[PDB]
Parts: C-alpha cells; sequence; structure tokens
C-alpha cells in the first residue's frame, strides 16, 4: 500500500534531452529523429523580447547561428523553421535513442510528468497537473525553458508541454510540442493574467478514492446527496461542478471500493464545511487535487 | 521559482533493473557490472516466509534455479551468494549501461529517489526521507521488492536502499546494497514493530528556508531566540533536538536569505505554538520535514 505522488520514470525523455544555443541565449531542445524542437524566443536578445516580431528576427538568423550539443558531440544544424512558439531545427543525425512518441494536447485538470533540465542536462522529474486557468505549479528557474511534459504509454511517449515562461503569481506557462500555448499566453515580456483558478472535484473525489483503498476512513458518513445539490456546495468553495461524465469516469473506482460517488459525495460535502478538525487524509491536511482517476487506478493496482 | 517535491532522473538506474524469479516468486534485481542484487526471501516460498533459514534455503538452490531477465534477454547466472539480507547472483553478462556507482548507507533525515519496479520494469519515480525510526512512507505494491532509492552527484549514483517489506502501519522497510536492514527489521512474514517517528528539525527549517526564497514571508517574526529555549518548545511537539552543527549546516541558506538561523528557530516556534490560522507556506498546511538543507539549495540554486 501507500499513495505519493509519482512521476513516470524520464529515461525516455533523458535520451532527448539537448543544449541550444542562438548568440549568448542557451535553453534546452528536445531531439527527436532529425529536428530538435526548443523555443522560440532562443533567438531575442534582452531588447527584442519587449516587443518582438519572430518573423523578422528568424530572417535575420541563418543555420550556423544555432549551437546544438549532445553530451560532448554537436549536431549540425541543417535547416531550421518555425512552427507557432516553436523553433524545429533540423539537423544532420537522427537521434539513435528515439522512443515511440506522440505530440498530444492535454485536457485542463489532466496531469503529466515534468523533467526539468539545464544546458540540456536533465537536473529534476516531478508530476503536474494543468490547472483548470491553463497554468502549472512547477519548479522553474531562468534557463529551464526547453524542458518538457510527458506521460508514457506502455513504450509511448506522449509529449504535451514545453516550458515558455513565468506568471507574474509564480505559475508557470508553456505550449504544446506545436507551438500552440496553453491558455491565452504569449511569449513576450509582458505581465499577463491568468484566469481564475478553481478546484478540480473529479480529481479530490479519486483522491478519497485511494485514501479508502489505503485505509484511511474517518471521513466516510453513511449519507448521500444528488448532483444538484452537492454542485449548490462546491459552487461556495469554488470547487468545479460534477456532471454525470465525471461520475461515469470514476466508476471503476466506485465499483473497487464499493463506494458510490454520491456517497463520496456526501463525505466531500461534510469535509468541506466542517473540515478536518485536526486529522489528516493520506498525511494530508489539505484536499489534493492533483490525481486523476486513472493515475489512482494506475498506482494502487 | 516555485518549490515541489523532486526526484532524480531515473535513467541511469533504470538502465540496471531486471526481472529474478525463483520458483513461483519473481521481484526486481540491480544489475550493476557481472552482479545481480536481489532480496533474498525471492528462494522462499509462501511456507518457509513464517521462519525460514535462509542458509538452509540456500544450500538446496543452484545457479539454474534462479531466472535473470533484462528485457527480453535471458542472463545466465554462474555464481550466486549470500550477503546478510540481499543475493548476489553472478551473471555471463556484464551490464553495458552500468553507471559510475556506490553502495551507501544513509542517516535518518537524508532524502533520496525511490524507483518503484515491477518484473524488472520501471513504474515510478517519487522521493522519501527515512524516517527518524528508520522507516520510508512509499507506495509499493507486492512484486516491487528489490526496487531501490538512490542519488545522484553529478555522473555517480549513490545507492542506499532497498525495499523488502511493510510495516502493519502501512510504512515500508528495508535495506541498503550490503544487505543491512535499517531499523530494527527481519526479512520474515510476521508483523513488526518500528519506534516512534518524531519530526526532522533542520529540514522544517531548511523548509522554512525554501519558502521565504520563493515568496512566503508573513511567518517571519520580529522575535529571536537561543538553541536551549528553541529545544525547550520542540521537545514538545515531538521535534527532534536542534544542535550547533545543525545550524552550520543552514548557514548557505540562512546567509542566502539574510536571516539568522536563530531567527528562524524563534519563527518555527510561534508557528508550533500559535498554528498557522488558516494560512498555508509553499501551498501546505503542514509544517514539512522531508526536504535536506542540500535538497532546498539544489532546487532553488
Ligand atoms: C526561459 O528559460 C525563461 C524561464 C523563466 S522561469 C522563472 O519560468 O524558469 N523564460 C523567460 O524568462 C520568459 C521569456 C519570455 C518569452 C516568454 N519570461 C518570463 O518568464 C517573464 C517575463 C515577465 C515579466 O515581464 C514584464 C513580468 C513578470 C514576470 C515575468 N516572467
Ligand atoms: C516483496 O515484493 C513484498 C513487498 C510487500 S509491499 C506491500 O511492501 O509492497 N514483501 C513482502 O511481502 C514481505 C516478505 C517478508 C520477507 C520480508 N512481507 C511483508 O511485507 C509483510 C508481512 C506482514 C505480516 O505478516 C504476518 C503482517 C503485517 C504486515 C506484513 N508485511
Amino acid at each position: 500500500s501507500g499513495f505519493r505522488k509519482m512521476a513516470f520514470p524520464s529515461g525516455k525523455v533523458e535520451g532527448c534531452m539537448v543544449q541550444v544555443t542562438c548568440g549568448t541565449t542557451t535553453l534546452n531542445g528536445l531531439w527527436l529523429d532529425d529536428v530538435v524542437y526548443c523555443p522560440r524566443h532562443v533567438i531575442c536578445t534582452s531588447e527584442d523580447m519587449l516587443n518582438p516580431n519572430y518573423e523578422d528576427l528568424l530572417i535575420r538568423k541563418s543555420n550556423h547561428n544555432f549551437l546544438v550539443q549532445a553530451g560532448n558531440v554537436q549536431l549540425r544544424v541543417i535547416g531550421h523553421s518555425m512552427q507557432n512558439c516553436v523553433l524545429k531545427l533540423k539537423v544532420d543525425t537522427a537521434n539513435p535513442k528515439t522512443p515511440k512518441y506522440k505530440f498530444v494536447r492535454i485536457q485542463p485538470g489532466q496531469t503529466f510528468s515534468v523533467l526539468a533540465c539545464y544546458n540540456g542536462s536533465p537536473s529534476g522529474v516531478y508530476q503536474c497537473a494543468m490547472r483548470p486557468n491553463f497554468t502549472i505549479k512547477g519548479s522553474f528557474l531562468n534557463g529551464s525553458c526547453g524542458s518538457v511534459g510527458f506521460n508514457i504509454d506502455y513504450d509511448c511517449v506522449s509529449f504535451c508541454y514545453m516550458h515558455h515562461m513565468e506568471l507574474p503569481t509564480g505559475v508557470h506557462a508553456g505550449t504544446d510540442l506545436e507551438g500552440n500555448f496553453y491558455g491565452p499566453f504569449v511569449d513576450r515580456q509582458t505581465a499577463q493574467a491568468a484566469g481564475t483558478d478553481t478546484t478540480i472535484t473529479v480529481n479530490v473525489l479519486a483522491w478519497l478514492y485511494a485514501a479508502v483503498i489505503n485505509g484511511d476512513r474517518w471521513f466516510l458518513n453513511r449519507f448521500t446527496t444528488t448532483l444538484n445539490d452537492f454542485n449548490l456546495v462546491a459552487m461556495k468553495y469554488n470547487y468545479e461542478p460534477l456532471t454525470q461524465d465525471h461520475v461515469d469516469i470514476l466508476g471503476p473506482l466506485s465499483a473497487q471500493t464499493g463506494i458510490a460517488v454520491l456517497d463520496m459525495c456526501a463525505s466531500l460535502k461534510e469535509l468541506l464545511q466542517n473540515g478536518m478538525n485536526g486529522r489528516t487524509i493520506l498525511g494530508s491536511a489539505l484536499l489534493e487535487d492533483e490525481f486523476t482517476p486513472f493515475d489512482v487506478v494506475r498506482q494502487c493496482s
């Protein structure tokens, strides 16, 4: 038993991280086959960052202006293009460590592992959730741009995130592997606002099921409720409304524990209104919403 | 900025995990050079597990009684021996992905990354701290025995843990890579008790410094205290006594934030006596003790 925040094994992603330098700007890049993907703002000076015309700036850059390093081996750049906010550098060598991979755009509330790297060298790995306002609460220092988030299904790596910037509130922003930002953000040096964040209700319910499977107990009551009456409280505590589809995706856990979804909703309502009164759930004094139902099923079984 | 619980990149350790089967029992093994290290209880049936004489059981096992798989490649076992609670199987092939490695026995309060594997395939990675009672609060299911915990300095992997059992309280126990258990535990199928767990004070102080670095400052008071007066309060709330050496280890953080160790001890005293009054520190309602000072320095700088 046991339930901890868990990331995917990062070896398959470690095999693809490289270092990209343009002028004096150095960040990380993803090396897949004979292409290296990185943030386009690698081509910018401190002064271009205020209001950059990335098309004009990229036109002033030639292949030899990009220095790409994998370990002790430089990769000669033979082509370059721009897809949205992402720069694609075609190099002369195909990465022999290229795994079976996909480019996927995740929904808000879903989770993925982040491999924080600096100068192309992996530094750490940790689990993250896409907040409803399309930000993530990660750990990034200057030079971490190009680090990627991913999931792994058997032997296939679904890349879903590339880090670009940090917002004034301390949360982080980035794009998919096709250059499209998650949320209303742009890669300019301006203070940008994220929307109001809300709690992922289905994730809190999945986490409560995980707690029940692992022996945590005291919060379960012999009460029940309806979707309408539970939503009435969810609105009061800044929780997302609960839909019947969300009830359906909690089906496997509800069948494993033998506890109806609406019963767990009643328990959650009681926890929201009264608190915990000194107790913890899975060693936590707060209700966690960073675990999807699939994460719970994968970890506990 | 930001501060999440972070694990080391697991690729170097992924390159060493193999599957070891002895009879009907299958678990994980660590393949370094031409040796495979695993838990010895792999040679036990469900019947011997109650009170096994591992010498007698090992005597009745030959080299061919051990099946070792690295991926889809069979590793022919040419020798076998027992060192404490660890089984060493010498095979005919040396692991080409063997990293520079060390075997370390860690102190209570130090942290490391766990690579949970099943049937030789890595499943997840997460960060753990060795509790003062020599247990870890991890996530393990049946078949995870042989999974390892490690640290990485530059390019050297220091292995420090191998999982063996789960206690009745839900915590987990194991050995170092030389077979010696952490704590008073034995590898047999009995309900065993651990000592009283205490909070790692130096880790809580390092976590408070990390909070100050990332913007959280509300808990900083205009007060100071002596190590003796602080230990008086720490003894009441089940905190480990702070030593001058611990104060020295907190030196880099104290210099970076410009906040004396004793002033932060006063802040911790006030937090322990008054609570948090609804506020949070780094998005946490509890004082966290699973981050060493070096973890804080490495993550924030
Ligand atoms: C790339 O390595 C870098 C990562 C920063 S972090 C702290 O998240 O590791 N990215 C940036 O520095 C980006 C570059 C621009 C193209 C997106 N900028 C910011 O992260 C940034 C800019 C601001 C401003 O600008 C006015 C104001 C507040 C916060 C802020 N962050
Ligand atoms: C090995 O894969 C296995 C891991 C169990 S777990 C839940 O931690 O993933 N290890 C065991 O099953 C060990 C085997 C013996 C040699 C150490 N046993 C236990 O973990 C165990 C046995 C008990 C008993 O036995 C009466 C009672 C309570 C708890 C308990 N744990």
